[PDB]
């Protein structure tokens, strides 16, 4: 890896990198059958892609994290080309026809299992691409690609290009706090400007007590693009059904489907379909209690009461609940878990849980001062595992959320000797200074802990091939690892190694993280019943023929979460998840989620949350595969068995 090229040798760089992979592919594309080889076919495309994305990595992260807005541009013009790139070689057909004759003179089983697995994930992408089919149908699905990019393009630009903004007095905006008012551009008519960007939507519909407010601005927040999106929405639903079909599948969703854990359309409907029969009690129970607080605000202000729970009322007394029905001192609480201290106590955690050390380097070269690089190392050997870099702290031009990048895959190099993986965890906490100490929220110590997990996904991960380095797992398993590490800053033991009053030194009272862990099941059942609406409407989209977004999207929302659709919306129409590469796998967030639970109860609950063995258990079998063995197989070997829905609905109490 290397830090410190200048924004003119990211240009070459990329260049020189292109011009030279694409060698290995040329030659690979023009061998002639007689030649064709393991060695000179697979190899060749394995080692290849191992000394790409290194370099690919080193061009395309600065981007993000370099305080350099020179080197960022030529960053991020480098990942442009470099992706065009990668599309190119996948399409390429002569590179395809030597792969498909390797495959035809491997002898049956004669080769390591990764190796197999490479050369038939080799042969399925490029059927996937519709490399295999006729002239006539690969002209059809280019064209349909094509245009299904633009009209994409077009749904979230018309969405992100919006400037719709609603005009309202202070008094219509009773309950928003003063440092939220005066921020918004005051008209020369007195009243305040109230945009549609999320800033402003989200602080207004849980904090303004005004409900023909509310009302306003979520029926123009849920209508925005209605007209042309939802045009657009019905030729994306078409044209994938139609590029489906060309590449062999009934239906989007099975053809998108086929690559994750659930495999096909039926599955995950099953799944959407049990999930919201068990968690229909809890719905009900929690709409009763929103019912009652909202039947007891309105005769307290004086408003009239209709005796339904509105689309418009649904964030307003969800945030109610939390406040008054779990009532934890957030404010207090944050005074126990300085960044610091958070830092060392998971890292601390960490190491205990995956019988690892980690190594601060000091001095090491970085993109930036606050940047601190580690090395992993096993703690009774000491050999190297890994190494990662913690960015922490914002600043001006660096990705906003919390990530881990993958920078260096572990795998073999073309010698056959393995090298290390290096990855990098970015977070945005406020930096510590003097006299202000930076106190997390629990919400951020549970992505620190979350993100975390994904770096040493990625570190001990033990695959050779770099394809099936660190997190390269089926996208609707990738996430359940980290989620099931979300679960430890719900346990007391581990909150405690995380946490110290910053200045008394002090431990977390026992009653504070009582409430804090019971908190966590605060609107769970609406919240997740309301995932479930939108998994459906994704489902539907991509496995119906003429169903009506808006209509199908009301239904479900009457039906399951018990909340109406406000009339005259379309809330699909900005959906963008539907066009912005989520289609058909929307159901992946609960699917991880629900089974990530399992993994959680069943291992880590039943034989020590803290303890090595289970840890080296997890490790091993969920980890070190990386994506070299399917997810369901390294399911079945860490819960001995198919994972269930039971632990999930369990931790709900139900
Ligand atoms: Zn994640």
């Amino acid at each position: 890896l290397r830090w410190d090229l200048s924004a003119q040798q990211i240009e070459e760089r990329t260049r020189e990198l292109i011009e030279q992979t694409k060698r290995v592919y040329d030659q690979v594309g023009t061998q002639e059958f007689e030649d064709v080889s393991y060695e000179s076919t697979l190899k060749a495309l394995a080692d290849v892609e191992v000394t790409y994305t290194v370099q690919r990595n080193i061009l395309d992260f600065p981007q993000h994290v370099s305080p350099s807005k020179d080197i960022r541009t030529a960053s991020t013009e480098a990942d442009k080309k470099l992706s065009e790139f990668d599309v190119e070689m996948s399409m390429r057909e002569d590179v395809y026809q030597r792969i498909v004759w390797l495959q035809e003179k491997v002898q049956k089983d004669s080769l390591r299992p990764e190796a197999a697995r490479y050369l038939e994930r080799l042969i399925k992408l490029g059927r996937r691409n519709g490399l295999h089919l006729p002239r006539e149908t690969q002209e059809n699905i280019k064209r349909i690609k094509k245009k299904l990019s633009l009209l994409c393009i077009d749904f979230n630009k018309n969405l992100n290009e919006d400037t719709t903004f609603l005009p309202f007095t202070l008094q219509e905006l009773g309950g928003l706090p003063e440092d939220f008012l005066n921020s918004l551009e005051k008209m020369e008519d007195g009243k305040l400007k109230v945009t549609l960007k999320y800033p402003h939507y989200f602080p207004l519909l849980k904090k303004c007590h005004v409900p023909e407010t509310r009302r306003k601005v979520e029926e123009a927040f849920n209508s925005r693009c209605k007209e042309e999106n939802s045009a657009i929405l019905k030729e994306l639903v078409t044209l994938r059904a139609q590029k489906s079909r060309l590449l062999g599948f009934h239906t989007h969703a099975d053809y998108v489907l086929e690559m994750n854990m659930a495999k096909t359309s039926q599955t995950v409907a099953t799944f959407l379909d049990e999930l919201a029969q068990k968690l229909k009690p809890l719905g009900e129970q929690e709409r009763a209690v929103i019912l009652e607080l909202k039947r007891a605000e309105c005769e307290r202000r004086g408003l009239p009461f209709d005796g339904r729970i509105r689309a418009w009322d649904m964030r307003y007394y969800m945030n109610q609940v939390e406040e008054t029905r779990y009532c934890v001192d957030q404010n207090l609480l944050k005074e126990y878990f300085p960044v610091q201290v958070v830092t060392h106590g998971l890292l601390g955690i960490y190491q205990e849980l995956l019988g690892l050390a980690f190594h601060h380097e000091e001095g090491a070269s970085a993109w930036h001062e606050d940047v601190r690089l580690y090395t992993a190392r096993d703690a009774a050997s000491g050999e190297v595992v890994g190494k990662f870099y913690l960015d922490l702290y914002p600043r001006e031009g660096k990705y906003g959320h919390a990530a881990c990048f993958g920078l260096q895959p572990g795998c073999l190099r073309q010698d056959g000797s393995r090298q290390i993986a290096i990855a990098a965890m970015v977070a945005n906490f406020t930096k510590p200074t003097a006299d202000a100490p930076s106190l997390l929220q629990h919400d951020e110590v549970e992505t620190y802990f979350h993100e975390f997990g994904h770096v040493m996904h990625q570190l001990c991960s033990q695959a050779e091939f770099a394809m099936f380095s660190g997190t390269h797992v089926e996208r609707d398993f990738v996430e359940a690892p980290s989620q099931m590490l979300e679960n430890w800053v719900w346990e007391q033991e581990p909150l405690l190694r995380m946490s110290r009053h910053y200045r008394t030194g002090s431990a977390v009272p026992r009653e504070l993280l009582e409430k804090l862990i019971e908190s966590r099941q605060a609107n769970t059942g609406l919240f997740n019943l309301r995932q479930i609406v939108l998994a459906k409407v994704d489902q539907a989209l991509h496995t119906q023929t003429d169903a009506d977004p808006a209509e199908e999207y009301a239904r479900l929302c009457q039906e399951i979460l018990g909340v109406p659709a406000t009339p005259g919306t379309n809330m699909p129409a900005t959906f963008g998840h539907l066009a912005g590469g989520y289609d058909a796998q929307y159901y992946g967030y609960l699917w991880s989620e629900v089974y990530s639970m399992d993994m959680f109860h069943t291992r880590f609950k039943q034989e020590g949350v803290l303890n090595s063995k289970v840890g080296m258990d997890y490790r091993s079998c969920i980890l070190r595969p990386g994506g070299s063995e399917d997810a369901s197989a390294m399911l079945r070997r860490f819960l001995g068995r198919d994972p269930k829905q039971d632990a999930f609905l369990l931790s709900k109490g139900l």
